């Protein structure tokens, strides 16, 4: 299956800073048809970052409305990003569970308006501290999976991504190994609830802490199949963790 | 004070939908020293819109976000906003409300945000048919003014609208005179609390349903300054309500 890295800008950059760092991101010598590559950036930055960034880089929104097109003020839908040529979609997001009031619910609902509308889609999901220390990993991601995953149809067109919460923010470290169990057992779960070969196509991305010092040792994980990139991806060091997948 | 008409497109449009809208729009002179006329786009259709419309037209963005640059997947910050050169944001509206639980603490943050940053706000606010039928108009708007009046301000740049959540979807309907009698109201809470001459100076919309046929009547009441207009915003039709304000 084809490696897959992207970069999370979140809610960062002015209209200078996005100039330079496209224009670093230029300069990497890449070829598109085996490695996929995409940058999110802010909604009101998408032109100007899809305009800037050469034709080697997919683009897609931070995220997406449940509903489709009509009386609800400060949403995107699925369809209004389609007409765009937007390529993919963030959903699922830990920091728009925990600060908005995201559930799986509202997940399945944006994966469905996405998918009815040919568009791609990238679902994060993931435990926190508290569930781990007790032993309810493997519980917590069977459930979250469990939500949205009979839905998907195209298993090239819907990409997972493992949220170590446990980790982000308080002060401990994931190891690659600890991550490669989780990936393994999630690929398991698409086997037994869906099939064997749509379980072997199906990218599963780390979605962690990621730099040029620790990309390597994850990339190289059987079961991890590229990264979804915060803070490293506002630098233009991030040309060094593309390379790492290629 | 000088009048307000303002066009919430809310979740809808295309690239060519609004090139035919804006065309449609372009034909109408009118003398921006003495209207204020403002477009709220989808925030992906922003660039787009303020490219397509002549510059007597003022644009602006459908929300904000109440925390700065940072970590908050698919947020829009003042900040950004600022760099961007957009002029207005809506605040507060009944859908974000309803429908993404924004509350009273929330539209005092993103306030705050949006005035340190030199953006002009549009701040919503209403009752709903329960707290209409138990007598409660006046104490629950009192209450949702008073949560950002608070001393933050300079009277040309924050437009208040008044949206009868009772009349909205309700089968009941709301007559000019009734309309005008919350107006009344609400500029004396001003009144209260900032002083005379800021109560006089500040305008106050109707966020109710607006269209070719009633705006010349709301638009006649003493404390009725103008609309923060809906669907009727998406039809060319929509000259004819800037009209009833010239």
């Amino acid at each position: 299956r084809k490696y897959f890295v992207a970069a999370n800008w979140k809610c960062n950059g002015t209209l200078e800073s996005i100039k330079s760092l496209t224009n670093s991101f230029n300069n990497l010598d890449f070829d598109p048809s085996k490695l996929d590559v995409v940058v999110f950036p802010v909604s009101v930055h998408y032109d100007h970052t899809r305009k800037l960034l050469q034709s080697k880089f997919s683009t897609g929104i931070q995220n997406v409305s449940k509903f489709g097109n009509g009386s609800y003020t400060g949403e995107v839908s699925a369809e209004i990003a389609k007409d765009l040529n937007i390529e993919y979609v963030i959903i699922g997001h830990f920091e728009r569970r925990k600060y908005f009031h995201e559930t799986d619910e509202d997940v399945r609902e944006k994966l469905q308006a996405s998918l009815k509308n040919n568009l791609k889609a990238v679902v994060c999901f993931g435990e926190s501290l508290e569930q781990r220390e007790q032993n309810k990993t493997i519980e917590v991601i069977t459930k979250q999976v469990k939500a949205f995953v009979d839905l998907i149809d195209n298993f090239d067109n819907v990409i997972l991504v493992y949220e170590p919460l446990w980790a982000i923010g308080t002060g401990k470290t994931a190891t690659p190994e600890q991550a490669q169990l989780v990936h393994k057992e999630i690929r398991k779960i698409v086997k037994d609830t869906c099939g064997e070969k749509q379980a072997n196509q199906i990218r599963i991305l780390y979605g962690g802490s990621v730099n040029t010092e620790n990309c390597s040792s994850l990339i190289q994980q059987e079961d991890i199949d590229g990264f979804l990139v915060g803070n490293a991806s506002l630098k233009e060091s991030f040309v060094d963790i593309i390379k790492s997948a290629m």
